[PDB]
């Protein structure tokens, strides 16, 4: 799928979904998680809490409440067991899938919070571009970036790697 990278807030991403990192409880946390939290309204707590528990690298789908998509997928990241480079090419394999499933044209994720915590942030971000670069091109992903280093360790992460 073809990915694009803005400087924004993900709360405002307009289109089907935003892609949320999760714990695989569906506890939604500090930071990101809780401006979805407090923008979208109590539905979507009170839509993860009817979820339940689901597996670690999977992951869930709920409404978006007052958020300008429709959708909030939660891909779990860690929980039960610790994030790692594997929980996190599984969670966003998962999510993609549930935006294939879902038929959806128009996502966008955020590279903060959860999905790097107590990882190395290139490595990350180089396993879920590789993950991106499988989902059909049908579905357009939006990087929404905090700040500017961020969205250039994104860009820098995408290029391909040719002779000088």
């Amino acid at each position: 799928a073809r990915i694009r990278h803005v400087q924004g807030d993900i709360t405002e991403f307009q289109g089907d979904a935003i892609v949320n990192a999760a714990n695989n409880y569906l506890k939604l946390g500090a930071g990101v998680a809780g401006a979805i939290l407090r923008k979208g309204g109590p539905s979507i707590q009170e839509e993860c809490d009817r979820i339940g528990k689901i597996r670690v690298g999977e992951a869930a789908v709920t409404g978006a409440g007052n958020l300008p998509v429709r959708y909030v997928i939660h891909a779990a990241v860690l929980g039960d067991e610790p994030a790692s480079l594997e929980t996190v090419r599984k969670a966003t394999k998962s999510a993609l899938e549930k935006a294939v499933e879902l038929g959806l044209k128009t996502v966008a994720f955020t590279g903060v919070g959860a999905w790097v915590g107590g990882l190395p942030a290139e490595a990350v971000y180089r396993v879920m571009l590789e993950e991106i670069k499988k989902a059909p091109d049908t579905l357009e992903v939006t990087g929404v970036h905090g700040t500017e280093k961020s969205a250039e360790a994104f860009r820098r992460a995408g290029l391909e790697h040719h002779h000088h």
